[PDB]
C-alpha cells in the first residue's frame, strides 16, 4: 500500500536468516583518559561524537603549534612593555595556562629571538628547543597598539592590523636568501566606532566623532626575521597625524581651524606590536587530536505470525465453489501491512512523546532507551503542537474561510517542521554523510483524508517549503482523524540506514496446501503464515493534532443574515 | 559545505609557491600637478579614477576645440551686439576664461571672420592662425535673439534652434566648393511655457498665455561661410507676427479681437544669434584629456595550520590491511573547511562596521586598509539594519502571520539591496570591467535555517530577485543564529578577480604516515596538515539581525478568542 | 550600454559622406483650392493627410455617384408626397446641397424615371443625362412611411427597411433581361421603445408599450424597375394589424381586452417610400476625391568632436610599455556614449516640454520646429505627472508598503501609456505603417536604478503590458535619480524610419599615429577623435517624476509602535 510504503520503506531478505543486522561506525574525538592515577575503579574515557561538531564550534579549536609570546618573570621582561601601560592576559593554548604582552619596539637596534621567547610549558617538559625547528613561511603582525595622549590622559586602541595585506612578510635576498621583509608603508585609519581595550569609546578625540570625522594615521614600521634560528629585530620609523574626512569623505587639511581645536596638544605614538608566526612543523614536536572510531551493532529479529486458513472440499470443487486463491492475498495485504503499520506508526508516537519530553532536545548519543539507530546522528527531539481551529479563526463570511484555514493550517505546519529542523541539525548530518551531491531532505505528510484540502495553498506553487519537497498521503483508519504525523525520510536509497525513518522486515512465505483432517471432516487447507515486523530508526517524530473543525466549518452557514436591497442608482 | 564554497570559490595552486599575486591595471585622468620642493613640500599628482565616470559627469567632458567668440575692447566690439542690450556672460573653456556675447546681424551685406574672431588665449600662446585652422563640415545656428517690444517695453528671449531640423547649414556648389550655405526659412512657436532670460512668463504675452494661445512667427535668416579662411556674413531677412492658435489646435486670424489688443503696435525684431562651429582638427593644436595608466599589485600569500593524529598499532601492515581512516577525513573537513568560513566570514563583518561607519559611502581609493581589491573599482559601503517584528507589526491571527512576517522582510531585503547598489554602482563596474558579455549580477543570501521560509515569497516566482538572482545557502552553526549575511559574487567564474567576493586558496596537502615513538610507545602515525587560508576581497557586505522573533510567533497562541457562537439565519 | 541603445538604434554611416538624409513620400487627400479670383496673392490648397483618416471618419467619404432624388419645385412636384404631410428635407452630397423628400405610392399606374428624377446641380452642368449610363444591379428600399390615425390623432413613423433582405431586388425576368422586381411579404414590428418622427415616444400606442406589449404588421410591398432605361414602378398592395405580442412572446388576439381599446379605429396606411439606387458609372461621368503625392527631404550632418590624447615615450617601441590603448577604449565608451545619451535625452525632454505644454495635443503636421519627422505620421504630445508618494498614501507597518508602492506605480504608468497612447494613434500608424505583419507596439522604460524594485507587482505575470510588450533598463547616472522617461520604441527593425524614436548616426573611427613636437619633447601619440551625434524623430515622451519616496520608505522605520503583548489563551 501507499501508506506504509511511504514511511517504512520494504527491505526483503531471503528466508534463510532471522534477520538483519546494523554495523554503524563513529567518529569521535579523544583528549586523553581518566586513570593515571590508581583508585581500582572504573577507567572513565571522555568520550563524544564528532558529528556534534556540526552544531558547536568549541569543539575543535587548534592552537599548539602557533607561536605566541610567554611571560617569565625576571628572565626577558627588559624585551618586553612596562606592565604600568598594559597589565598581563590571560591566554590558554592547549591546556597550558600563561600569559603575554606585546613586544617592546626595538629603540637602538637590538633584537630579540621568538624561538627563546615562546617557551610553554608544555614544550619545556618536552626538552629544549634545537635547532630543527624552523619559522613558517608566513609571518605578520596581527594587532598594533598605539597611545593617544592629550593634556595627561592616555587612551589605548586595540587595531587589528592582520586584515590588511602589508603586514604579511615578504621574501627579501638581503642577506643569504633567508631574511623575511616587512614592508608596511600604509595610512592606519582610526573610525568613529574604534573602541579601547577595555571596550568603550574614546573620549579625547569624541570631539572630532561627534562631529562625525575620522582620523587618518600614516604609520611607518619595518622588520626583519630570519626562518631558520628565529633571530629578527622590528623598529619603529615614522608616524604622523595623516588627514582627516569629513562625512562625504571630502580631504579636510590639519591647518584648517575644524579639527586644529580638537588636535591641538594631541600626540599620537607607537608602543608596542604582536607577531602572528607558527613553525614548520615537521619534527611533530606537537600533538595534535587524537581521531578515533568505533563500531557500534544492532540486531533485528523477524517473527512468525498467526497463520490464516481456508476450508474446502477435498475431492472436488476446487475452482468455483468456495473461495479461490484471491481472497487469501486480499486479505493479507488488507489487514496485515496497512492495518499493522497504523498501530506501529501510533505506538512510535506514544514511546517518543513518554520517553523523551516535549519540546526538549537531547545531547547526541545521550538517550539508549529508544528505538533504531539514528541517535548516533541526529539529536532527539519530538513536539506537539495542538490547532484549535475555532478560536484563532473568526470570519462571517463563508467565502474566504478556506483561504484562513489554509493560512493556519500551513503556518504551523511550516514553523513547526523547520523548528524541529533547527533543534536536529538533519540537513548537516545528511550533507555530511553524502557525498557528491545534497539531496533535498524530504518532509513526509501522513494524514486521513479530512484535512488534505488545507495543506495546500491556492494560487501558489510552494506549498510546505522552500528548502524541501513533500509527498501527501492519505489513510483510511478511523484512528488517524483529524491527525498529522511528520517526519524526515529519504526518497530514492532502498537500503537501510540511521538516516531512514522506517524498515519493512520482509520474508517471502510461500502458501502451503495440503489435506488435514479434522473433527470429522475431510477437506484441504491453504495457509498463508506470514513474516513481517516494522522497525524504526529515526527518534524523530512531530503531530499535530486539530479539534472542531466542524464547528468552524458549521459556522459558515451559521452567519448572521446581511441583505442588501434597494432601488438601484446610476 | 554548500555554504562555504557559495562564498569563497576554490581556487587550486600547486604545492611549490607561497601564494599568488594580483597585478590591477588602473587608468587614470591626468588633470594636473600641484605642490612643488621649492617650498618644503612633494608634488601630488593629482589623478582621478575614470570609473568614477559611472557616477559623476563633468570629470571627463571636454570643449577644447569648440569655437566661441572672444570679447575685447577695441578690436572686435564691432562685431558684435551693443553690450547695454545684454551684458556679457562669462563662460569657462579648458583653462581659459572670456567673455561671449551674440553676432550682429549684417545689414549691408558686410560680415565677420569667425575663425579669426575666435581665439583663445591658449591659442595665443601657440602662435596665431597661419592657414593651418579648418572650420569642420557641420555648422549650424545655436540661439536667436528676438525682442518683442510693445510701445516703449523691450523683453528678451532666448530660443534654441540647434535642435531644429532645419538650422544646420547645408553644403551645396553654386559657387567655390568649400563655400557653405545656410536656408533657414520656418516658423518658431513662443508657447505659454516660454520663459524669458531672468525667468517667469513675459508681461506683454501674459494675456494670451493665460487663455492658452501661441503664437507663431515665420522666421527668414540666411547666411554664407567659407570653411577655407572663415569670411563669412549671416542677415536677417524677414521677421513677422504671422499666426495664433488656441487650445485645440485651430487657426486664430491676427485680427480678431480675441488676440487685436495684445498684438496691436507689438513689434518683433531679431537681435543676435550664436554659431556652433570648431576646428576641423586635422592641426592637433589642442589636446584634450590626458589619460595614464598605473600598475598596482598585492601580495597574496598561503599559510599551513595544525595537524590532526591517528594511532594505529605498529607491528602490522598500514598499506593492505585497516582502512585509511575515514574518520580523519571526515574530521578534517568539518573542522577545518567549515568553522574557519564563519569566522572569518563574521569577522569580516565586525572589521567593516568598525572601519566605514554605518550607511557612510566613501569615494574610490579613499582607503587603504580594507583588505582586497575591488575598492579600485566599486564605491566602498556597509551598513546593518536590525528588524523588530513585534514592534513593527500588528497581527494576532496565526494564520496570516506568516503572510505579514514575508511581507516585512522581504520588503527589508529589497530595500538594502536597491539602496546599497544605488551607493555603489556595482553593475555600473560590471557592465563597463567586461568587454563582450555582461554576466547579470548576482545577489547573496547566507542564513541560518530557521529564517529561510520567509525570504522567499508564497504566490510568486520573483521573491527578492526583481532584477537579480539570488542563491539562497543554510548553514547549521550556531554562531548565525537568525542573522542574515548578504553581498555580491560572480556565478560562472573560477579564479582570483577584483570583483569577486573572496578565494579560499587552497593547496591539498599529503598523507603523511610513519612510526614515531611517543613516550615509549611505538604506533604507527598518520598527520593530515592541512593549509588553507580565507581571503576578501570584496569591500561591501550587507547585515540584518531578526530579534524577538519567538514573541511574535507565540502571538499566533496569545489572541483573545473571538468567538462568536450565533444561531444560524436565512 | 543598454540605455543608449534601447532608445537609439546604432545606425553605422560610411566614412565617405557627410551624413544621412530620409525622403518621406507623404500622401495627401486634394479638397480644394481657393483663389481662381484676379487678386495675385498666394493661393493655399488645403491639403490633409490621410493618416489622420485612422482616427475621424469624416476624412474620405462620398455619396456623389449615388442617385437621390431631388425636388424641382413646380416641374415634378407632382411624383413626390404633399409636403403638407412632412416638410422637405435638406441633404448634402459634394458640394451641392438639395431638398430630398419621400416618393408617393403610385396606385394610378404611372410612373417614374429615376434618372431624370435626380441630377443635382454640378450634374446639370456637366451635362444632361443621355442614357449614356445604367443602374447598378442592387436596388433596394431605404424607409418606409406609414401613417397610424385612431381617433382623429396622426402619429408617423420612419421605419428603416433597408436591413431586411425581401427589400433588396432580386433578378428576375420575364419580361426584359434588365427588369428586376420587387416582393416585400414580411411582417414589421413597432417596439415599446420605437422612436417616432418627431423624436419621442408615442401617445397612441404608449397603453401597450407601457405594458411591455409589441404590435405586429404584416406589409405586402410589390415593385418593377428596369435598370436599361430608368422606367419603374411600385404599388402598395396591402396593410392591417397582423398580431401581438407581449413581454414574453404568447400570441394574444385583437379581440381581447388588454389590446383592443388602443387598436379600435386605428387605420395604418403607408404613404411613401424612398429608393437605394446608384449608377454602374461605367462611362465615369463623375470625379472622386483626388490623392497626391508629395515628397519631403531632410539633410542630417555628422560632425567632429574634441579628441583624446595619450603621452608615449618615442624611442622605445610601442607595445609592451605604457597604455597600450585599453585606457582610450575605456574612455572612449564612457565619455562618448554615456553621459552625451542621458544628456541629449533630458535635452529633448525639456525641449518637448517648451514646445508642446503638458498633456496637449496637437494636429497631425500641426507643428514644424520640433525635431524630427515623426510629426508626418502621429500626433505630437507631451505629458508631465508627479508621484508624491508619502501624501498619496497612508499606513504604517513596514510589510505591506512594497506591495502598495509597487501597486501605485504600475497603476500609474499603466494609465499614462493608454492614454497618451489613445490621444496620439501611434499603434494605428504603425499598423497601417506595414502590410502583413503587425508588431506589438512596444514602450521603453529607461529610469535609474532605485525604482526598478516596483515596477515589477509580485504574482503578476502580466506586469506593466497589458497590451504590450516591454523592456527595463538601468542606469547609474546621478542626474535620473528618481526619474522615468519613457517612449514608444521599434525593437525588429535597425533602420531610420518616421516611426523610430531616435538613431545614432555613427561613424568607425580611424586611430592616428603622428608624432607631435610639444615643448621640446619627443613623445608617442595616439588619437582617437570620436564623430557621431544623437538624434531624435519621434515627437513623443512620458515623463515620471517621483519625488519625496525616500521619507515614504523611512515611513517604514516611523510607525508608532503597536504591540499587543497578553497571556496566552486557549
Amino acid at each position: 500500500h501507499e501508506f506504509a510504503e511511504l514511511f517504512y520503506r520494504t527491505y526483503i531478505v531471503t528466508p534463510d536468516q532471522a534477520g538483519f543486522q546494523l554495523s554503524i561506525r563513529r567518529n569521535l574525538v579523544w583528549e586523553g583518559w581518566t586513570g593515571e592515577g590508581l583508585s581500582g575503579e572504573k577507567q572513565e574515557i571522555s568520550k563524544r561524537n564528532i558529528l556534534q561538531g556540526l552544531l558547536d564550534y568549541t569543539t575543535l579549536e587548534t592552537n599548539s603549534t602557533e607561536l605566541i609570546p610567554v611571560i617569565q618573570s625576571g628572565e626577558n621582561d627588559e624585551q618586553f612593555i612596562d606592565p604600568s601601560v598594559l597589565p598581563a592576559q590571560t591566554v590558554k593554548q592547549g591546556k597550558d595556562t600563561f600569559d603575554t604582552n606585546f613586544l617592546k619596539f626595538s629603540e637602538n637596534g637590538e633584537g630579540f629571538n621568538l624561538l627563546m621567547l615562546a617557551q610553554t610549558p608544555s614544550r619545556l617538559k618536552k626538552g629544549s628547543m634545537t635547532f630543527t625547528d624552523s619559522l613558517d613561511s608566513r609571518i605578520a603582525l596581527k594587532q598594533l597598539l598605539i597611545s593617544v595622549t592629550k593634556g595627561g590622559t592616555t587612551e589605548l586602541f586595540a587595531l587589528d592590523v592582520n586584515r590588511d595585506q602589508y603586514a604579511a612578510y615578504t621574501a627579501t635576498r638581503e642577506y643569504n636568501f633567508r631574511l623575511m621583509q616587512l614592508k608596511f608603508h600604509t595610512s592606519l585609519g582610526l573610525g568613529e566606532e574604534s573602541t579601547t581595550v577595555a571596550g568603550a569609546e574614546s573620549a579625547l578625540l569624541k570631539d572630532l566623532f561627534d562631529l562625525g570625522y575620522r582620523i587618518e594615521l600614516d604609520v611607518k614600521v619595518d622588520g626583519e626575521m630570519n626562518v631558520e634560528n628565529g633571530n629578527g629585530d622590528t623598529s619603529l620609523r615614522a608616524l604622523r597625524l595623516a588627514r582627516v574626512f569629513d562625512k562625504e569623505g571630502k580631504e579636510i587639511a590639519l591647518t584648517d581651524s575644524r579639527v586644529s581645536a580638537a588636535l591641538s596638544g594631541l600626540t599620537v605614538t607607537g608602543v608596542g606590536y604582536s607577531l602572528e608566526a607558527r613553525l614548520t612543523n615537521i619534527n611533530q614536536l606537537e600533538m595534535g587530536l587524537l581521531i578515533d572510531s568505533d563500531v557500534q551493532k544492532q540486531g533485528f529479529m523477524i517473527p512468525t505470525l498467526p497463520p490464516l486458513v481456508i476450508v474446502k472440499p477435498a475431492m472436488v470443487e476446487d475452482d468455483k465453489t468456495y473461495p479461490r486463491l484471491e481472497a487469501l492475498t486480499t486479505a493479507y495485504r488488507i489487514q496485515q501491512m496497512r492495518n499493522n503499520a497504523v498501530t506501529t506508526l501510533l505506538n512510535r508516537a506514544d514511546t517518543l512523546k513518554s520517553y523523551l519530553g516535549v519540546g526538549v532536545p537531547h545531547p547526541i548519543e545521550s538517550n539508549l532507551g529508544l528505538e533504531g539507530v539514528g541517535q548516533y546522528y541526529v539529536r532527539p527531539y519530538y513536539n506537539e503542537a495542538t490547532i484549535d481551529v475555532l478560536n484563532d479563526l473568526n470570519n462571517l463570511t463563508s467565502a474566504a474561510k478556506q483561504t484562513d484555514i489554509q493560512g493556519l493550517i500551513v503556518s504551523k505546519i511550516n514553523e513547526m517542521v523547520y523548528t524541529a529542523d533547527q533543534l536536529t541539525g538533519y540537513t548537516a548530518a545528511l550533507e555530511a554523510a553524502f557525498s557528491g551531491r545534497s539531496p533535498k531532505p524530504h518532509v513526509a505528510i501522513g494524514t486521513d483524508m479530512r484535512l488534505p484540502q488545507y495543506i495546500q495553498i491556492n494560487g501558489d506553487d510552494r506549498t510546505v517549503g522552500i528548502g524541501y519537497d513533500y509527498t501527501i498521503a492519505r489513510i483510511s483508519d478511523l484512528r488517524m482523524k483529524d491527525k498529522i504525523v511528520m517526519t524526515f525520510i529519504l526518497p530514492n536509497e532502498s537500503e537501510p540506514h540511521p538516516l531512514q525513518h522506517g524498515v519493512l522486515g520482509f520474508i517471502p512465505e510461500y502458501l502451503v496446501d495440503f489435506n488435514m483432517i479434522r473433527n470429522q471432516r475431510i477437506g484441504r487447507e491453504i495457509r498463508l503464515t506470514p513474516r513481517y515486523r516494522y522497525f524504526n530508526f529515526l527518534p524523530i517524530m512531530l503531530v499535530i493534532n486539530v479539534i472542531n473543525l466542524e464547528e468552524a466549518i458549521a459556522q459558515r452557514t451559521a452567519l448572521d443574515v446581511n441583505e442588501t436591497q434597494v432601488t438601484p442608482a446610476s
